[PDB]
């Protein structure tokens, strides 16, 4: 059996793994016609988000029987072309849950107290700076957490106890003994949540329902100095209101993780606006998270090739 | 009784808690001839840091009874001069403890993200940097604390319980018992502590045990991969030799608020490298913490007039 890796993974022990059982080749950023030759003779297949797999790419993956990502997303991979052929695609969700955790509260924290701001002023010599801006303090804020999965409940859990601030969660698909567990409120009016909140970070799972649902109405009930921070998906705002929202002072800075589209262009116009910082879809990355990612991606593979059924398949009726 | 503010306070309440008894002019940026004139028949002073109150000024101010200072720092006051006419000099310290283990926090997280940095790569549309380099995942890491007072116990608790860390402390003049109620380890070795650290965090007081005792020869002895925090003293760090350090990757990184000498030159030799952020000494100066030093530096000046004994006396021989 041969494995192709479109991209490495974020941890060469899975590739190490995988040399162990298969023939592997690895391919970093490829032209489309470096992907169509090492393809076709492959019979498992990695991709690094979020390069894209296509139905050209997978029609002429003859021996193809497995199709892995790097993480929990799959938008980048043609499953119904997948799925035509009778392919296992696989994912690799939740094993990043501390990293994002530590992430939502750098951003928290960066834009409280006005980091990247901050630096600029002192290495341009504004030290002077001190008598016009001034940093939040976080105790006593309230942070609202939409969703309270395992990451808002990790990030709910640190900022009530550690931080001393007050959380509200918004989450139909709870109950209200899971914001106790967290010392948090759960608050079924996602406007009062809006309204109350200092800081809003945003971890819920991408449905139909939180499809951009933060829009431009959203933004308005916001208080014009909160904050948002969305490490959960891109497609949850919707980004030319959060363009309109920073511009018109709706809300009083951001910071993102997750972008809409992905990869997002060179000329995305939130990147001209001091007050939104930025990271190039990294929360769950760290070397911890993309150890256990690629350990998991790695044992799906192979699994498939064994005949062994993998934990997380997204198309079960393969 | 006349009372003049060498600069705004943190937070008007001072102003007005003054102004309910007593004659107050309030100057801001002053050049050295507006506080000539303005001083000399004044009681009271209060001096925004880092501005400086020279002998000069103090020869000129005839009915001059109380100095206070805007919080813990004395060095920009000719306190020799004020103890020669009987001067009370007065201090601020010690309301901000919350307010600096926030910006620690904020700090040790930022470089732990790489947050500044990758911010821009994203702003110059370099997503791929997705692809070279990785953030740090603080759990597990050692983190260890010099100086284990106020805002270094608080730090150590917030970062061994919920950043799930392991701290060292150095501290010469505390029990390990302290170290143990925070859950860290005391150590008596400060090679050990600087081997063994993933991220060095500076709080003790400016003594001359302590002063510069951040050289070349500690920074050699930090791991290459370590960072610095320093939002203790300026002091505390020999900035030449962190420059070398920098330049030369004896340490990974650096994050500080707090300079030598303050303020610091428009072109100090630190502002060049990337990964070092900085921030304007506002570790201490949040909304919260600048009422507090206000009313405490209203409250001391107005006890001096009415003869009663403040609290904070940087010279109790007058
Ligand atoms: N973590 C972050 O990246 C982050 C988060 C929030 C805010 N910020 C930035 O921090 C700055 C402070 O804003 P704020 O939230 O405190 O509200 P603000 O009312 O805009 O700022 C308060 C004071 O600072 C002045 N100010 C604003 N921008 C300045 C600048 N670039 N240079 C010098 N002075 C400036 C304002 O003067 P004028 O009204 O005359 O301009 C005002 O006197 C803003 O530029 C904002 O974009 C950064
Ligand atoms: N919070 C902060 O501000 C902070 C903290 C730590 C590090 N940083 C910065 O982050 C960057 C990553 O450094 P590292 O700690 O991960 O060790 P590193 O070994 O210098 O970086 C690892 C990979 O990233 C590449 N790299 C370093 N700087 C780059 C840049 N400006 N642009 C594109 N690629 C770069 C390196 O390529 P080459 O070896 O060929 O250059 C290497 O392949 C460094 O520039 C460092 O100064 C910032
Ligand atoms: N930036 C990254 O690298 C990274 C890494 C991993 C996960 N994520 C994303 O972060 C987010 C959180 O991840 P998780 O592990 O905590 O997922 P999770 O499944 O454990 O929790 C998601 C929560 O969303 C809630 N939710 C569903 N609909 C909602 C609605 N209309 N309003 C509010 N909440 C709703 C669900 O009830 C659930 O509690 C996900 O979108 C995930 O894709 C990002
Ligand atoms: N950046 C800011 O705005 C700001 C604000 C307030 C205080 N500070 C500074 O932060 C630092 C910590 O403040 P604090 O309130 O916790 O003071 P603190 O008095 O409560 O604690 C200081 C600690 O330093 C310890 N120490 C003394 N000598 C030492 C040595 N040789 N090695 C290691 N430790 C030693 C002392 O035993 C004490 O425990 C101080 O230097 C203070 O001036 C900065």
């Amino acid at each position: 059996h041969k494995v192709l890796l479109i991209g490495k993974m974020y941890d060469e022990i899975g590739e190490k793994l995988l040399a162990e059982y298969t023939n592997v080749e690895i391919i970093k950023e490829p032209k489309q016609h470096q992907i169509h030759e090492a393809i076709q003779d492959v019979s498992g297949v990695f991709v690094r988000y979020p390069t894209k797999l296509d139905a050209q790419a997978i029609g002429l993956a003859k021996n193809l029987k497995v199709i892995s990502t790097s993480g929990f997303g799959t938008d980048a991979i043609d499953i119904a072309a997948a799925t035509k052929r009778g392919i296992v695609v696989v994912n690799n969700p939740g094993l990043s849950t501390t990293a994002v955790t530590e992430h939502t509260l750098s951003m928290i924290l960066a834009l409280a107290k006005k980091l990247t701001f901050l630096n600029q002023c002192v290495k341009a010599g504004n030290y002077l700076i001190r008598n016009q801006v001034q940093p939040i303090q976080l105790e006593g804020k309230t942070l609202g957490i939409v969703g309270l999965g395992a990451i808002g409940s990790a990030v709910a859990k640190i900022c009530s106890t550690a931080l001393q601030m007050r959380v509200l969660a918004y989450d139909p698909y709870v109950p209200s003994g899971k914001a106790d567990t967290v010392r948090a409120t759960l608050v079924q009016d996602l406007d009062y949540l809006l309204t109350e909140s200092d800081f809003v970070s945003l971890h819920p799972e991408l449905t139909d329902e939180t499809c951009e649902m933060f829009d431009l109405e959203a933004f308005k009930k916001m208080k014009p100095s909160a904050f948002l921070i969305n490490t959960s998906r891109g497609k949850v705002v919707r980004q030319p209101d959060l363009v309109t929202a920073i511009r018109e002072k709706l809300i009083a800075g951001a910071a993102i993780d997750v972008f809409e589209p992905e990869p997002p262009a060179i000329n995305n116009p939130l990147y001209e606006f001091d007050n939104v910082i930025f990271s190039p879809h990294l929360a769950g990355v760290t070397p911890e998270a993309g150890m256990a990612a690629a350990l998991s991606a790695a044992n799906q593979i192979l699994q498939v090739l064994q005949g062994e059924k993998p934990p997380y398949i997204i198309n079960p009726k393969v």
